[PDB]
């Protein structure tokens, strides 16, 4: 971030439990809000788009309860962001991108969620989450309810790895760090 310079990319590429450990040591408030996130990263208000990313990003990392960063929530991201196994991540992707506490999904809530995540990137790239969501909905209808069960997510992945690869491909460290710096 914006502190004592120090290589950012390398830190992220080496990032381990030091960040997670650092958080606990700095203060066990229980949960860190957006300001706390911005505290670690430089550029308080680089752009409106950056704000959407944190908004969408917190929502995607919230996967737990509140919209704030809760204990274990950071380490979880760190634990998954690490090499590990791609297939394992996919499963990690499932617990998220859905209503808090997991459960079934439907058209509406998943749309705004994809809107924020696509909010951080889209347009020219045409790689928005919303656009992908529209395509996935087609030919994946289960019932009149229109709701999608963990089966749909797994089924979509099974039918193709384009989305599964995208979710895995989307996550990164330096790409995120470099984008913030601008
Ligand atoms: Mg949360």
């Amino acid at each position: 971030g914006d502190s004592s310079s120090m290589s950012a990319t390398e830190l992220s590429a080496c990032k381990c439990h030091q960040w997670y450990r650092k958080f606990m040591t700095e203060c066990p408030s229980g949960q860190l809000t957006f300001y706390e996130f911005k505290k670690f990263f430089g550029l308080k208000n680089l752009s409106e788009k950056s704000n959407a990313y944190v908004n969408t990003m917190f929502k995607t990392f919230d996967i737990d309860d509140d919209g704030c960063i809760d204990f274990m929530e950071y380490v979880a991201a760190l634990s998954l962001v690490l090499k590990g196994g791609v297939q394992q991540k996919l499963r990690w992707y499932f617990k998220l991108f859905d209503m808090d506490g997991s459960g079934c999904i439907d058209k509406d809530e998943l749309l705004l969620i994809f809107k924020a995540v696509q909010a951080i990137n889209g347009a020219e790239p045409e790689i928005s989450a919303e656009d992908l969501a529209d395509i996935v909905f087609n030919k994946i209808d289960v019932n009149g309810d229109g709701e999608l069960s963990l089966e749909e997510f797994m089924e979509g992945i099974s039918a193709d790895e384009k989305i599964s690869e995208m979710l895995t491909q989307s996550l990164d460290l330096t790409r995120i760090v470099s984008n913030i710096y601008n």
